[PDB]
């Protein structure tokens, strides 16, 4: 009503304020810090960058190059501050972080629209209300929003299985069933007892994370998501030996995960490992596997893609509490997080961006997921439709950019009122 809250000052909610505050729409910023620290921050800084000081590849082949050329489109402060902060890296964004975040801090605190209101929030603010409170979000608010919306819809960590490329992956080696107990339309890529001694010891070599299961015991994998029970090879009229299971994760089924393979490992060791299964030699994997403390929401049942929660009008959430991960995505669903809660208070309906841009594809992975075990999402290839054609992947690629970037372009012209 009087302003709209942003409840956290993190990447996605230091950008949430600033589109907000672009559009004329008067900020409330909670920020706890530096009354209340998170086990990772250390400083009372807006956007404080608590790890690695990469933004990710700038190049036209990677994904996070397209969404930094789109934030930067779309005037984002993030990529001004990230601009201004940069410092030497091969290929990658990355930035002197006290810069960074100083600079952020500054534009937003000399804001005469901003009111920051340094205090821990322990209940949903009323009102237009953007939710941004990051992987280290405050018990309380954790606690408020199990109470609101059910203690299953928020997670405290992630356990995230390695998600490939369904076009990568060799078929001919693949069958399409399920277990008992389980959708007819898992993939099952089946293994000889040969291929389960060598893969069991090169995990052993390499939530419970599946690498500590198998070290466990050389049964575990296979009475738990490697089980071949149930399930008959067409190619041999028998059951496999073990299986790996690969489920879809998004609506459109370029994306598919491996079952029960949540793990801690190194991301060169999950390439060799993965590659080592039937039918995936050649698999590109578009999101690694994790296991982090990581408070997140179960984005497909609760927000749309728009990020405003579905049964809660004028709430949204953004950056990791909305289920992506990544410094830049969380910069970004705080731009567009911000952008429809300002349009909200201006009477105009929510807006997102074309399933081509990188934003796009995000959100709306977001909003349509898998929502069973849902896992967060980082910027990947993945997320947007493929390019027809008979190009090299690195071609393609570089179309992908392309289509993303003039699509996201064409949008943000679209936008009434625009973003000055
Ligand atoms: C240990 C760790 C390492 C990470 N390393 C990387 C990395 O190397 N690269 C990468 O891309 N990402 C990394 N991330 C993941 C993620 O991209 C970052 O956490 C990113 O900063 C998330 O942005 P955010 O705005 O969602 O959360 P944050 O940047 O954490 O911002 C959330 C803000 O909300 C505040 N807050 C929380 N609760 C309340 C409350 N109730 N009231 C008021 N304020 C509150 C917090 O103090 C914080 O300032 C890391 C995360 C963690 C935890
Ligand atoms: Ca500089």
């Amino acid at each position: 009503m009087e302003r709209v809250n942003v409840v956290g000052a993190g990447l996605a909610g230091s950008e949430a304020a600033w589109t907000l505050l672009r559009l004329g729409v008067p900020v409330r910023l909670f920020e706890m810090r530096p009354k209340r620290m998170t086990p990772a921050h250390g400083t009372d800084r807006f956007a404080e960058i608590v790890c690695s000081n990469s933004l990710g590849g700038e190049g036209e082949t990677n994904a996070k190059g397209l969404l930094q050329a789109e934030m930067r489109r779309a005037g984002s402060l993030v990529m001004e501050a990230a601009d201004l902060a940069r410092v030497p890296a091969g290929g990658a964004l990355a930035v002197d972080r006290e810069e960074f975040s100083g600079y952020i801090t500054e534009r937003l605190t000399g804001h005469p629209l901003l009111e920051v209101v340094r205090e821990e929030v322990r209940e949903i603010p009323p009102g237009i209300t953007v939710l941004a409170t990051g992987p280290l979000t405050s018990e309380a608010l954790a606690e408020a929003l199990k109470r609101r919306f059910g203690d299953h819809f928020l997670a405290y960590y992630d356990a995230a299985s390695p998600i490939v490329l369904y076009e990568s992956i060799d078929l001919t080696k693949c069958f399409r069933a399920g277990r008992y107990g389980q959708s007819a339309d898992y993939l099952n890529c089946p293994m000889t007892e040969e291929e389960y001694r060598r893969f069991h010891q090169a995990l052993l070599e390499a939530c419970v994370p599946v690498e500590e299961l198998a070290r466990r015991g050389y049964q575990t994998l296979l009475f738990g998501p490697m089980k071949p029970v149930g399930l008959v090879d067409p190619r041999t009229g028998k059951e496999p030996f073990a299986v790996v299971q690969l489920r879809q994760e998004d609506k459109a089924g370029r994306m598919w995960s491996l079952v029960g393979f949540q793990t801690g490992l190194k991301w060169p060791e999950q390439k060799r490992l993965i590659q080592m299964i039937p039918g995936l030699e050649n698999a590109e994997i578009v999101r690694y596997g994790v296991m982090h403390r990581n408070t997140y929401l179960n984005a497909p049942r609760l927000l749309g893609e728009t990020l405003e929660f579905r049964e809660a009008e004028g709430l949204y959430a953004a950056g990791v509490l909305a289920g992506v991960e990544g410094y830049l995505e969380s910069a970004a669903t705080g731009f567009l997080a911000g952008l429809n809660a300002a349009r909200k208070a201006l009477g105009l309906p929510p807006v997102a961006p074309p399933e081509e841009s990188m934003l796009g594809g995000l959100v709306r992975y977001l909003a349509t997921a898998n929502p069973e075990g849902f896992q967060p999402m980082y910027a990947n290839w993945g997320l947007v439709p493929p390019v027809e054609g008979r190009m090299g992947k690195k071609e393609k690629r570089q179309a992908m950019y392309r289509r993303g970037l003039e699509a996201f372009s064409a949008w943000l012209s679209g936008l009434n009122p625009p973003l000055p």
